């Protein structure tokens, strides 16, 4: 019982590929520190094929021969939802394509043996589809589910209050005519739960954000996840969320999702405070892994409240796919950051930073557009064009605002090699971005 | 037993208020991750009223109906000291106003049931007053107490070496004619314990700092907590301390206290190395929460060695009060920082940074006073007033010192909008503050 | 079972010295948070003296009277290898000088009682020498050993798969004519194990780096540990390694070693990604502690994945020595950093940062050599020598590179006090170092 003993992980370049169609699963960690995957193994993706629920353990850098969790002739298990409970017990749940029923299995010996604990009858609904990383909400452990009944769609929670012994439908997140389905739920503390959902086929470039402040009792539709630069009308699927906090305690939410139009799995972040206030405020997207064709379905494990270990599935062909792992390096996430905003010469900009104390560090950068591929660091410089002129900006910091004073040129002097070597690099207008760290 | 399972917390805007006079308690965390409060509930604050010791658990973002820990007709329980032991057992101790006796209660089922374990007779002392967050010192768990006998005052420790089964007076921190009372003790590692105490009524703007290097065997009076800018002669009460360490391991101490003159609960920090050396070196105060009238009495829980969760009590009227929670965002605390010091033109400043290695990051800021509301970032600039002159400062870094070379103006050029737009913003003197991060 | 209860540590200035020749041991932490030392106590260092294996616990800032782990008249125990297992059990192993046999002892009550579990016969080898911090690799716990047979040398692993009940020789790291001996092994995650070894007497200024990607099944000789500025041909001994990760999850390896030529114990770091790619990329050395004469033999304990607690042994005379503890303050380790590289005026430098996303922070520094004692921060400035010229560099950041544009002077203006106060401080050439943080 040495809680000080650390078991590190290295997922860089790791993969589970055996020429099957392995997909739609979750990665999590065992009590002993070993990473594992619970997923659907089959030889096709079409509904009614040979899907079975399996478990694989990462040992010595190699994924072990999968253990069969659930299998039945004539039955096609679909997505595999689940994860590790606080008790160390593992939960794996999957919907049977042919019946639309959800079957729940658990393991108390780190994946060696599995026991069937529950089967959710569809009842009046066309089906109940299990999908996503399970999570804890108070004394309840939850398995996310989405269902449909004709033209009606719903987002539900399959919960257990006795450690996974008994289950039953719990909170209802959504019920309407909008095809919300794959949804990630992230408990972010004391009653608050954030959710991001895929919209129908995923086409449209949007992911929907919802939030509850009472452990799922009630929900508010916050609108589409919004950032300065989005994803056009691209197909976005299988969102997943992670919680982390900065070097000094500031909480942030990390969103992973797969864009099947650009063929990349990306992540974006947002200050938790901003996420609670609304769906805007997300940061720019960062590619975490290539995602060809029907790839995606991400999951994560967070270490030390700051180190994200991730997994996604990628196709090698229309009938073969594997699990590929990675790590996300967030660096020091800003406590405050502006989007790119237009600036002009010899002007004053006042930005409310909204921080608990004055930021000890500030960075100001310049770009020629609000969606730049490159940008420059802004520092108070000088140039002479017949008269004495300042270039860049001077900065003032206080407990309320960060104020910037621009020179005759918002950036550029013409005196530095390659990137600022001509009179024409002296720009009177453009865009600035301010980042501040407490 | 999944030590990897994380239970996050969000205390922003949270409060426990039911129109009672709830006050003088402690917030801590249960082994299962749930936050709780142990405090005095009553319908008045005066001595001899109806104080009872109660316990409340934060579930789904709402504080539960309080469980009665200790109650007796005719007896008025005062401050509630205590917290969670390493074993998971909860300790709650309170002094009976009428008798001056300290009663200790414990719970092994996360606050569901409570058992009376000890009663400290006052003996020759006028009374023994329990107050503060309990803590571990080696194999001993301690409950802080302050007492008085006529004109004599003492700071004592009520300890247990068997997990809270038996108790007895232990180390004596102070004994003299100075009314030291409410005292926070912070074990900071291997024999060293830091203490900050309220002085009498709290008037005078000072908090006293003490330190022990032998687990409380002996103590040294380090003097009043000192920073460049203090709290005038304001009333300061109920200090509380927390231990945290930076992104690379540097330890710092965080002090929370309530100023009843300005009506704010503030926090300050200090490098542990500096705190061990003396009472000077504390950073500027940062308001954590409003504290009207007789508010205060802070407590904290630290996550990941860097995320402070806090609580304080606030009055809504002279006879009603509640518990209000918050979070402290420390950001990246500097490994070295100077106070504001006077600077002049075309001069050289040499600052010993005292770091284990040369700092990789340095920030230099400028202000017109040593207690500024706003300041500017200092960067090597230029201006022409008939002659060629430098503005700001150039920086040299080494394994021993940070050296700064100032221009004809310590700051200002007159070429930037709003904050540096006139010849008069070119200043030859002022104050600089240097911050460095390893 | 309160995993939230934190036990801090403070090793600054701490030492275990009782006028014996205490040396060649390991420091680790108990499940209850107490630090301990397992080492060789004797009254001489020569082979065949009175070495016995002992255990000391740090309580209240003072090392306890050593408990005898292993002792036998006529037998001289040498180096003491071992540490704390995931189970909380302590392992201590030492080679008997007279027989060349390795004896393994374990304790299940935090060092109170010890039980002999195994004795490794030398067989055909001249001897098997236990040395270093033990570690976990999958389901195996390992004790590092080095051996020799005539002119043949080998690096071996003594492992147990049942929690230390039974042992046996396992993986073979090296076997050849090179005298590799004292070797530190660091599991860095899922199959990868890094190793750094002392070469013979240690003379030559080199430490050898090896790496395995299959839990020790196979090994690759990566060459000598390489940095821009090494250790000449100095005597380097007893390397030790630690694993840590940044504020946002970036992994780094920390190497401690003792230089008996300069008489200092130093540490260097390296991005794990770089260490996996090869033996180059290590950072500059930082002195952690003086190491007079035959001092050295470092060990560490890491808290919060970022706080290194260390120990080494130091001689006070040729026949007396003690254990001295310390702490390493890493600060924010750069995600990318260049060595010092030559720069010239009005030029453009393009540096591939190799980061997962564009770095949010960049620092550029200037020095007159690639092994400077001091350096300056580079910021876009200006000066006039009859014509308009830029000084320093402008910076461009993108998702692939960091680009720098230099002025007529790579640094210097002649307008700032002390360090940049003459026309001669305007330099057209020199060296730059770029550091970037995600």
């Amino acid at each position: 019982m040495n809680t000080y003993f650390d078991i590190p992980h290295r997922l860089v370049g790791k993969a589970l590929y055996e020429s099957y169609y392995d997909h739609f699963g979750q990665m999590d960690i065992l009590s002993d520190g070993s990473l594992y995957l619970i997923y659907r193994r089959a030889t096709e993706h079409v509904g009614g094929s040979d899907g079975r629920v399996v478990f694989s353990k990462l040992e010595g850098g190699i994924w072990s021969a999968p253990t069969i969790v659930a299998q039945a002739g004539g039955q096609d298990f679909r997505d595999v939802a689940g994860g590790t409970m606080p008790s160390g017990r593992i939960v794996a749940a999957s919907t049977v394509y042919e019946t639309g029923e959800v079957k729940v299995y658990v393991s108390d010996d780190s994946g060696v043996t599995w026991v069937h604990k529950f089967t959710l009858a569809r009842g009046g609904a066309d089906y109940n589809f299990a999908h996503g990383k399970s999570f804890q909400v108070g004394a309840r452990y939850v398995i996310p589910l989405y269902a449909a009944t004709g033209v009606n769609y719903e987002l539900k929670w399959l919960e257990s209050s006795d450690g996974g012994e008994t289950w039953g439908e719990g909170s209802t997140i959504y019920s309407g005519n909008t095809p919300y389905n794959e949804t990630s739920y992230l408990p972010v503390g004391d009653g608050v739960i954030l959710a991001v959902a895929r919209v129908g086929s995923g086409a449209g470039g949007a992911l929907r954000q919802f939030i509850s402040l009472d452990d799922g009792g009630t929900w508010t539709d916050q609108g589409n996840v919004t950032a300065q630069n989005g994803d056009s009308t691209d197909i976005l699927v299988a969102p997943s969320l992670s919680y982390i906090y900065s070097e000094g305690g500031t909480p942030h939410v990390v969103l992973l999702y797969t864009n099947r139009t650009t063929h990349f799995c990306y992540y974006r972040t947002i200050l938790l405070a901003r996420a609670v206030a609304g769906s805007s405020g997300w940061t720019e997207r960062v590619p975490a892994y290539s995602a060809p064709a029907a790839s995606g379905y991400t999951s994560q494990v967070v270490l030390g409240g700051r180190r994200i270990l991730g997994n996604l599935f990628r196709e090698t062909s229309s009938t073969t796919s594997g699990a590929y792992q990675f790590e996300v390096y967030l660096g020091g996430v800003p406590d405050f950051e502006s989007d790119w905003f237009s600036v002009s010469s010899n002007s004053l900009y006042t930005l409310s930073h909204g921080l608990q104390r004055s930021p000890r560090r500030v960075v100001v950068e310049f770009a020629r557009s609000s969606s730049p591929s490159t940008w420059n660091i802004v520092m108070p410089s000088y140039f002479n064009d017949g008269g004495h002129k300042g270039s860049g900006a001077q900065v003032e910091v206080g407990s309320l605002n960060i104020r910037l004073g621009t020179g005759a040129a918002v950036w550029g002097t013409g005196y530095f090699g390659g990137i600022d070597n001509s009179a024409t690099t002296r720009l009177a207008t453009g865009y600035y971005r301010v980042r501040a760290w407490i």
